[PDB]
């Protein structure tokens, strides 16, 4: 929605946010994607 930086403006990639819940650079908890500093625990970047 918002995510493209203005509604009027789409940057198409609003559909690969998720907009508002988004909120956060990635999605809750991280997107548990941790590659280390993250937390450490999957150390596998997805």
């Amino acid at each position: 929605k918002h995510q493209p930086g203005g509604g009027k403006v789409q940057i198409i990639n609003k559909k690969l946010d998720l907009s508002n819940v988004q909120s956060k650079c990635g999605s809750k908890d991280n997107i548990k994607h941790v590659p280390g500093g993250g937390s450490v625990q999957i150390v596998y970047k997805p």
